């Protein structure tokens, strides 16, 4: 094996407002020597967002064949580039707005899904793992348990290998995970190959918008407080754990040595990380770690010094 450095390559799922859009315009997958570029920088882990809704258009039925060859392409691409993919439903719990266990999306329907998910790219050597629902909050949260056991049953059906991140109610917040994770002591993998995975930004209201700088009174180890209780309730529970989301802008020399306190701590507890984010249309994206001209992205250097630590046996933290 597990890196503990690894990246978000986030466009397979932008402008949720255009279904199914057009690749090019409302979404954007990896293009051609997109992978080589990361691989000659020593990282070999990403995830990747992908939008249930593209990939399928119609519940219960058959995935896009559009879409999916677009997955397929990626995965053959980081094959080449011996990257690692951790496949990421990006729905927020959600399909077309509904909450998965509401009359309109039935947990029966997001099982499907991940059936034919891992049934498609269960022999794919690039495939690492899959993230099978990013960020379930609010009306989602007490359903997400019932559906979380759902999509565990969908992959199990035709993937017995390989790891599940298991992301937490109220956006799988690391700061307030003692507070909803007990509900999910009671999924169950039949190959015991379960990792919880928290996120985390240190902006002041957490969510990465980072709409103020860090300020006055602002405290380096602000990233390791916040996912402290995260930790804990991993080594309380016997669990393995991992964080899907982080990032910081690239102006402050603060959030560097914040992100730098939270990768140290990241280290000694096993835990692995996939920076927010790098992708290939990001843009002015104040996160994005994306190669653009005349932008420096210091977060990266601190990426690669850390890829440099000797990676973990297996998800931390030890028991
Ligand atoms: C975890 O928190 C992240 C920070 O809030 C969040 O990032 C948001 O990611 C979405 C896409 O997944 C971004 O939306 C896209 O933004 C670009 C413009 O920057 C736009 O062109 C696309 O059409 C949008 O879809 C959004 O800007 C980010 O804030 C993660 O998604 C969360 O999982």
């Amino acid at each position: 094996s597990v890196d503990l450095i690894g990246i978000n390559v986030a466009g397979a799922e932008f402008t949720g407002g255009k279904l199914p859009g057009k690749h090019g315009t409302h979404y954007f997958f990896p293009p051609e020597g997109y992978f080589e570029y990361w691989s000659e920088q020593g990282i070999h882990t990403v995830r990747f967002p992908l939008k249930w809704e593209r990939l399928q258009p119609s519940l219960n039925a058959e995935l896009d064949d559009v879409y999916a060859s677009l997955v397929d392409d990626m995965l053959d691409q980081a094959k080449e580039n011996d990257i690692k993919v951790i496949l990421d439903v990006h729905n927020y719990a959600r399909y077309r707005k509904k909450v998965i266990g509401t009359e309109d999306v039935p947990v029966s329907a997001y099982q499907d899904l991940m059936e034919r998910i891992a049934k498609r790219w269960q022999g794919h050597d690039a495939l690492f793992a899959y993230d099978i629902m990013n960020e379930p909050y609010g009306s989602a949260d007490k359903l997400w348990p019932a559906a979380a056991q759902a999509g565990i049953d969908g992959v199990r059906k035709y993937d017995k290998k390989r790891p599940l991140l298991i992301e937490g109610a109220s956006w799988s917040s690391a700061a307030r995970w003692p507070r909803y994770a007990d509900e999910l002591l009671k999924l169950k993998d039949p190959a015991d190959n379960m990792v919880f995975s928290a996120h985390v930004f240190i902006d002041e209201d957490a969510s990465g918008s980072y709409k103020k700088g860090p300020g006055k009174d602002f405290e380096p180890m602000i990233g390791v407080k916040r996912v402290e209780p995260f930790v804990n309730w991993l080594k309380e529970h016997g669990k393995k754990g991992h964080i899907g989301e982080f990032g910081i802008p690239n102006d402050d020399e603060r959030w560097l040595d914040a992100m730098d306190k939270l990768l140290a701590y990241l280290n000694e507890n096993c835990i692995p990380i996939n920076y927010w984010a790098a992708g290939p249309s990001w843009g002015n994206y104040k996160l994005s770690i994306e190669p653009k001209d005349g932008e420096k992205r210091p977060q990266v250097a601190l990426l690669k010094k850390y890829a440099a630590k000797d990676n973990c046996s297996d998800f931390g933290p030890a028991k």
